[PDB]
């Protein structure tokens, strides 16, 4: 085998993890990301935040998702990165665990995003898209049954390669991540809410 990594994804820090007022008066609002005017998604630019994964070719960087790093552990889409091994700022981060159905996968330790939702609450995703800084947009999740019990989702109204940013409740912590693509009986597909899910 190789030594070397197979891919060289990269963790680069966009925005603070919390609810953002101006997002609840206006329905969406942009976040401060340290101050840059333009994303520039082919460069490259741990402490708690929501990070964009950045892959590298010989083009450049392409953003193929996001996370978010809380209590030492960073947290992301298993589709986005496969189990690979992450780096940020020349420190590797491994992966801790997997649920494939989730969607999800932490490096670090276990799962440790706390946020709730209730049916009719409102929430922000924090949209980290490729080529644009973050946003925050405030948003309603639907409520749907699963074939073991419920799960909340909202729609999928973003760049796919959003896919592990973060979508927070009124008290800043973070119910789940974008990108969970899940199919309805009427054949939609919906962004589900991980720590809304009652199995």
């Amino acid at each position: 085998g190789s030594h070397m990594l197979e891919a060289d994804l990269e963790l680069e820090r966009a925005a603070d993890v919390r609810w953002e007022e101006q997002a609840e008066i206006s329905g969406s609002s942009p976040i401060l990301s340290i101050i840059k005017n333009e994303e520039e998604e082919q460069t490259l630019g741990l402490e708690d935040g929501a990070y964009r994964i950045k892959q590298k070719g010989i083009l450049g960087y392409s953003q193929i998702g996001a996370g978010v790093y809380k209590e030492g552990t960073f947290h992301t889409m298993w589709h986005v990165t496969r189990g690979a091994v992450l780096m940020h700022k020349g420190k590797r981060i491994e992966p801790s665990w997997a649920d494939v159905k989730k969607d999800l996968i932490s490096y670090g330790g276990g799962w440790k995003l706390e946020g709730e939702w209730k049916e009719g609450e409102e929430v922000q995703v924090l949209a980290l898209e490729p080529g644009k800084n973050p946003r925050a947009v405030q948003t309603k999740p639907g409520l749907f049954k699963t074939n073991t019990g419920t799960i909340g989702a909202v729609s999928l109204d973003f760049s796919p390669g959003t896919s592990g940013s973060p979508i927070v409740d009124k008290k800043g912590k973070v119910v789940g991540l974008y990108g969970n693509g899940v199919v309805t009986r009427s054949g939609a597909y919906v962004s589900a809410i991980a720590n809304t899910e009652k199995s």
